[PDB]
């Protein structure tokens, strides 16, 4: 009488309509859950994402090393937003921002709307209301672990010495997410890991939908200088596509995620752009020797790699 599979299934589809789709499926899996997204600016994250892009209306938690491309990303996602005529916003509250910068990524600044709240429970409070407003697509918090009470942000004493900041941004989430979901906004909350886990990346860790660890690998050098670092991101939760899945994208200095980059790097492995040792080549044109070379070559002819890119965005989504 037993049909494992068959067995499997039913139980499964049930844990699903009782936790919500994605509370346990497998690895090896495919989507056709599309959603609404955000492209994360890269490809290839895109493709680790299994749904190309920062699901719609969900917690996400960036979170990594001091300049690692955290931030970079968080950018991108939001700049697309507005490209795709969406509101968004920035919850500052480490004053780090370079609005120059991001205008390069594409963000229309004249057009973000920045809070750099008193308290974590002004700059939370802040960015509630602004969702539940139902307008914005995406919202970015700017360092998590400075979402510091009010209690310790204003001269208080070591009694009730506690984990309160976790309590704030647990409660907070509690009450955000839920809007969120009806407002389809996306929130990314960078949160960032210095020696200066524990506060408040404790409650988002169960509250997020997508939980992207970013971290820096290598600075390309090319042939012996510096032009800019190449990032890992390995999605270590996504509860709308099989976990664990990773990606790299180089983040030349000043330039943001090298589109080019992506290309000969996902090309390669998908076979379209070979690589002899030391050099590369596509359907007979020399690219040239050295990543970097190639990576001009290609950020000069736009019609080759617009093609590269073409028929690799075809043999997926």
């Amino acid at each position: 009488a037993p049909d494992r599979e068959k067995a499997l299934e039913l139980a499964m589809a049930q844990i699903d309509k009782n936790f919500g789709k994605g509370s346990v499926m497998r690895l090896g899996e495919e989507v056709r859950q599309p959603i609404s997204v955000i492209p994360t600016g890269s490809i290839s994250l895109d493709v680790a994402l299994g749904i190309g892009g920062l699901p719609r209306g969900r917690v996400i938690e960036i979170y990594g090393p001091e300049s690692s491309g955290k931030t970079t990303v968080a950018l991108h996602a939001v700049a697309n937003a507005q490209a795709a005529g969406g509101i968004a916003a920035f919850i500052d509250a480490e004053h780090a921002l370079d609005p120059e910068y991001a205008k390069k990524l594409g963000v229309d600044t004249d057009s973000l709307l920045v809070s750099q709240p008193d308290t974590g429970e002004q700059a939370l409070e802040i960015a509630d209301m602004l969702v539940r407003s139902g307008a914005l697509d995406i919202i970015v918090i700017d360092s998590v672990a400075a979402l510091v009470p009010r209690a310790e942000i204003e001269g208080e004493m070591g009694d009730s010495h506690v984990g309160l900041q976790a309590r704030l941004m647990s409660q907070a989430l509690r009450k955000m997410t839920g809007a969120l979901n009806n407002s389809g906004t996306t929130a990314i909350f960078i949160n960032q890991l210095r020696e200066k886990t524990t506060t408040g990346g404790k409650a988002l860790k169960f509250y997020a939908s997508v939980r992207l660890d970013v971290r820096r690998i290598e600075t390309l050098k090319d042939g012996t200088d510096a032009v800019g670092n190449r990032t890992r991101v390995k999605v270590v939760k996504n509860k709308v596509s099989p976990p664990f899945k990773q990606a790299e994208f180089d983040i030349l200095y000043g330039q943001g995620i090298s589109r080019e980059g992506s290309l000969i790097d996902m090309g390669v492995e998908h076979g379209f752009i070979r690589k002899s040792g030391s050099w590369f080549t596509y359907e007979g044109e020399q690219l040239g020797q050295g990543k970097e070379n190639a990576r001009k070559f290609l950020l000069e002819n736009t019609d080759v790699a617009n093609e590269i890119e073409k028929k690799i965005k075809e043999k997926l989504g």
